[PDB]
C-alpha cells in the first residue's frame, strides 16, 4: 500500500459525547512520512501510544498541558482506510462524537483519498503476544492481513457473542454506534463524564431491553462496534497495521495495554 | 381574592419534553371575566376540561383542529399564583418543558402579577367525592383553602411516601421536576413520546438508583411533583379551586375524570 492523505481539508462539528462541548474537527493533507497527529492550541499531538494520557470510557491523548479526549473512532476509521499522513485539527477538548459511530468520518474521507509517493511501512506483528487483566484478554498473532476478532460476555440479553473484521468488510463495523448498559451511565455521569451522551449517540442497553427507538442495527452491534474501537487503538502503534487479533471482552485500556508491549517488544 | 393577569407580556422558549420539538409562549394580559385560554394557528383553545384530548403522559387540549401537548405545568402555576386571565400564545404543539418543573413560569409570572377589579368567583368542592380505578383513587370534599396531599407506593427504592400542600407553600412543589423510572423509558419512546426528555429535564429513577447526577431535590421530589401535577390538572375546572384533595397513586387520566365529575355535579 501506498501512503495515503486527503485531497483537501475535510472538517466536522459537533458535540463531544464526554464534554458535552461543542468542538470542531479540521483534517489537513500533508506530505509523506508525517504519519497522524492532531493539532491543539499549538501543540502537536502525535497518534501514539506515548501520549495517551487517559483511558476509562475513553482514548484519550495529550502533550504539554493539551488534551484531546475520545480519539477511537477517528483514528479507527483514520487506519481503514489507511490514511497515513494527515493534521487533526481540534478545535474544543474532544473529537465530536456525531452519530457514534464511524459513518460520517468514512464517507468523506473516502471519497477525498490521495494517494502518495511512498511505500506504507506497516507495522507488523512478529510473535505471538497476550495480555490479560481481571479475566479480560487480548491476543495477537502474525498476520498478512488485518483481522479483529472480539467477544463479549454480557450480563444482559447479549449474553455471549464474537464478530470477526477481515480486510474489505469496513463497512461492516463503521455503521456500529457507541452502546452503554442503563446500569453504567450512572456511574460515568458522577466522574464527570457522559455529558453529551443520548439516544441520538448511544445505544443504551437495559438489562433485556433497548432503550432506543431504532432499535439496533444489528442484533450483534455492541460487539461490532467494540472491534471498531480496537481498531482504532491499534493505530496509536504510529503505522497501518498487519496482525491477528483476539479480544475477549477488552477494553481501551486491556488495548493500550497491548499496543504498548507490542511498541516495547519492537 | 381578585383577578389577577399579567402587567406586560412573558414569553418563554425550549423544546418539548414530548414532541422534541422547539416551542414558545407568550402570555398575554387579559381583562375581567376572561379566563385562561391557549391560542394556536388563530384558534382559541380554553384552559377548560371540554377540551381535554389526550392524558397519557401528559394533560393535552384541542379544539378545532389545533392541539398543545403538556399544559399541566405552566396552568398549575397560573393557577397557584392565581392569575385568571391570560391568553397563552403557543408557538409549536407544546408547552417548553424547561427544567421538568414549574420553577421559571413561577418566578417571571409572581413578579409581574396586575390584580383586576372583580372578585374572582372560585370553583369550591360543595359535597365530597371519590373516583376509583385499577387501584388508583382520589378524594375530594370541601375546604376554604386549596389542600393537596399525593400519596405514591413505588415499586422502587421511594416505597410509600406521601406530601401535603397548603395554600402559603407554592415554593416547596414549584421546584419539583418531571420524573419517570428507566423501565418506563422504552414505552415511551416508542408510542412516539418523550422526545425532548433528557436528564436535563427528568430524574430517571432505577430500581433502587438515580440517575441524574444531581440527585434529588428532595428526598420525596416525586410526590412533590405528583401534587403540581394535580394542581394543574384541578385548574381545567375553570376557575381557582377552593377543596381538599387526597390523591393515592393518581395520574392526569383520573385527575381529568374527577375533574370532569366536580363539574358535572355542579
Ligand atoms: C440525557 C439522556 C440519556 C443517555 C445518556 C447516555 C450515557 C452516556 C454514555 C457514554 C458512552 C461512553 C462510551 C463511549 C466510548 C467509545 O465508544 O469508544
Ligand atoms: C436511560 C436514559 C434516558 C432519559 C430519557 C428521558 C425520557 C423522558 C420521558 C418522558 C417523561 C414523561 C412524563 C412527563 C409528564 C409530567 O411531568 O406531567
Ligand atoms: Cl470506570
Ligand atoms: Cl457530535
Ligand atoms: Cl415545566
Ligand atoms: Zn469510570
Ligand atoms: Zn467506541
Ligand atoms: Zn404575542
Ligand atoms: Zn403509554
Ligand atoms: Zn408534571
Amino acid at each position: 500500500g501506498l501512503e495515503k492523505t486527503v485531497k483537501e481539508k475535510l472538517s466536522f462539528e459537533g458535540v463531544g459525547i464526554h464534554t458535552g462541548e461543542y468542538s470542531k474537527l479540521i483534517i489537513h493533507p500533508e506530505k509523506e512520512g508525517t504519519g497522524i497527529r492532531f493539532f491543539k492550541n499549538g501543540v502537536y499531538i502525535p497518534a501514539r501510544h506515548e501520549f495517551v494520557v487517559h483511558t476509562n470510557h475513553s482514548t484519550d491523548l495529550g502533550f504539554k498541558g493539551q488534551r484531546i479526549k475520545t480519539v477511537e473512532h477517528i483514528l479507527s476509521v483514520l487506519h481503514l482506510l489507511e490514511i497515513t499522513n494527515v493534521t487533526i485539527e481540534v478545535i474544543g477538548n474532544e473529537i465530536p462524537i456525531l452519530d457514534g459511530s464511524g459513518w460520517e468520518f468514512y464517507e468523506a474521507i473516502r471519497k477525498n483519498i490521495l494517494n502518495q509517493n511512498r511505500e506504507i511501512d506497516y507495522f507488523v506483528v512478529e510473535e505471538p503476544i497476550i495480555v490479560e487483566d481481571e479475566g479480560r484478554l487480548i491476543k495477537a498473532e502474525p498476520s498478512d492481513t488485518l483481522e479483529v476478532t472480539y467477544e463479549g460476555e454480557f450480563k444482559n440479553f447479549l449474553g455471549r457473542q464474537k464478530f470477526t473484521f477481515v480486510e474489505g468488510n469496513e463497512e461492516e463495523i463503521v455503521l456500529a454506534r457507541t452502546f452503554a448498559f442503563d446500569w453504567e451511565i450512572e456511574h460515568i455521569k458522577k466522574v464527570g463524564l457522559g455529558k453529551g451522551g443520548s439516544l441520538k449517540n448511544t445505544l443504551v442497553l437495559g438489562k433485556d431491553k433497548v432503550y432506543n427507538p431504532e432499535g439496533l442495527r444489528y442484533e450483534n452491534e455492541p460487539v461490532r462496534h467494540k472491534v471498531f474501537d480496537l481498531i482504532g487503538d491499534l493505530y496509536l502503534l504510529g503505522s497501518p497495521v498487519k496482525g491477528k487479533f483476539y479480544s475477549f471482552r477488552g477494553g481501551h485500556s486491556l488495548n493500550v495495554k497491548l499496543v504498548k508491549e507490542l511498541a516495547k517488544k519492537q
